[PDB]
């Protein structure tokens, strides 16, 4: 297609690769001084709005936006339904800005229509480290769409991020922009069979019966790693120094502070879960997932799919198949449907091993205003909510 917008932006054209020894900014030396310090004009009737998310009733709207509008799979069955206590966990990291969590409502009905975020991040791509905006949540009521927006949202966050002398970002989509550092397709383990083959997500046939299809899928509750234990304030300094360690491998991860592990690792029910492995008071294994239901659209019997989703794991003291198998029954244990993961880090290595079903799409990370070359899934070292 044309991609209109996204072509005035500093972002690769469709056809644009560059090799290795490319790793800059598309524009370079840029000036606080000089961004724009007006907003970005809105449609006739629509007003920014600065969302106050440690608020719960602004936070409340921001919910219900999303959870009326938000993502879809290519189907229509299923809508992301991010929790209220997720929304707060994930917007209100360290360092956050409250002036990066943009609302736009409609006047005379003052209801919140549109919504997009942004928090800082130090992100390392190809061994550079470079003070980034992560953006999410970018999203448009339902009967506002193909209006052109989003452009605006996007257009308003940038200049709120510029006057931070910030000049980078990155973001993931389902969908194809111009133009992807990498590309992760999604992979499924089922947990609860029976229920993802009554609301239409998995099948049988002949060969597979529902009761061969529960057997298949059934796990031994009992930890390949026996210690493995909620993360608790203690174990900060050492999942630090692990998952630290583990991310310098890859080709684009988040470089954390300890109080960015803090904050993204200590558990939060029905939110995030982190395990921990401890020998001799040392952190030597972690498994971490985060809970991310879907409101089921036109099902009789289910409104919820309960869906853990990968975050970081790492492991020294067992194979990494062990470790993920792990991670499994312990979102079985906590009465999660479905676990997910992406071809990101070792993930691919252990899917068909443990049972996973190659899903519907990919997810594509991209960078905004940075130039350099492409790379397969398994040197993605980083994962967005
Ligand atoms: C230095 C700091 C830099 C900061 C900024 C970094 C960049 C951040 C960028 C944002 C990252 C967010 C990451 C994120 O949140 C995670 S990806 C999830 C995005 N949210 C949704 O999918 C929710 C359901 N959909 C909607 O709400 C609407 O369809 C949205 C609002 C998506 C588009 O609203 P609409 O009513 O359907 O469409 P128009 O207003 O008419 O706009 C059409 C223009 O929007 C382009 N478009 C469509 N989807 C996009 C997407 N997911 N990213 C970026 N661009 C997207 C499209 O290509 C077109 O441009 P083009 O004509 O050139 O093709
Ligand atoms: C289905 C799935 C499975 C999985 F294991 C990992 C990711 C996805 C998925 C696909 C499309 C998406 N669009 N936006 C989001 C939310 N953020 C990542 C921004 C999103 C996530
Ligand atoms: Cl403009
Ligand atoms: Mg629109």
């Amino acid at each position: 297609i044309d991609y209109k917008f996204w072509y005035t932006q500093p972002v690769p054209k469709i056809n644009d690769e560059f090799n290795e020894s490319v790793n800059e900014p598309f524009i370079s030396d840029n000036k606080v001084e000089d961004v724009r310090k007006d907003e970005y004009k809105l449609p006739p009737g629509y007003s920014w709005y600065v969302c106050d998310v440690k608020d719960e009733k602004d936070r409340s709207e921001i919910y219900t936006l999303l959870t009326d509008n938000y993502v879809e799979d290519d189907d229509n069955i299923f809508r992301f339904n991010y929790s209220a206590e997720f929304l707060l966990w994930a917007l209100t990291s360290p360092n956050y800005l409250k002036t990066w969590h943009i609302g736009v409502k409609y006047d005379a009905s003052n209801k919140l229509i549109g919504f997009i975020s942004a928090i800082p991040t130090d992100i390392c791509i190809h061994k550079r480290t470079i003070k980034m905006a992560e953006v999410n949540f970018l999203c448009v009521h339902k009967t506002l769409r193909s209006k052109r927006l989003a452009p605006v949202l996007i257009k308003e966050i940038t200049r709120r991020i510029n006057l931070e002398n910030i000049w980078q970002a990155i973001y993931t989509a389902g969908v194809y922009l111009p133009k992807p550092v990498s590309d992760a397709r999604y992979y499924h383990r089922s947990i609860n069979v029976k229920k993802l083959i009554e609301i239409g997500f998995s099948s049988l046939n002949s060969r597979l019966t529902m009761s061969r299809a529960i057997k298949l899928y059934r796990v031994e509750d009992t930890l390949n790693i026996k210690n493995m234990r909620l993360m608790k304030k203690k174990d900060v300094e050492g999942v630090h120094k692990l998952l630290g360690s583990y991310l310098e491998q890859f080709n684009l991860y988040a470089v954390f502070t300890k109080e960015e592990i803090a904050h993204w690792f200590l558990p939060i029910e029905n939110v995030i879960y982190t395990y921990v492995n401890e020998e001799n008071g040392k952190i030597k294994d972690m498994i971490s997932f985060y809970s991310l239901p879907s409101q089921i659209l036109g099902n009789d019997k289910y409104s919820t799919l309960n869906a853990a989703y990968s975050f970081y794991n790492v492991t020294t003291t067992a194979t990494f198949k062990q470790l993920m198998q792990d991670a499994i029954l312990l979102a079985k244990r906590n009465n999660f449907d479905v676990f997910n993961a992406l071809e990101v880090m070792q993930n691919k290595s252990v899917f068909e091993d443990l049972k996973f079903g190659e899903g519907d799409g990919s997810l594509k990370y991209y960078l905004y205003n940075w130039k350099c070359a492409s790379f397969a899934p398994a040197h993605v070292g980083i994962v967005l909510l």
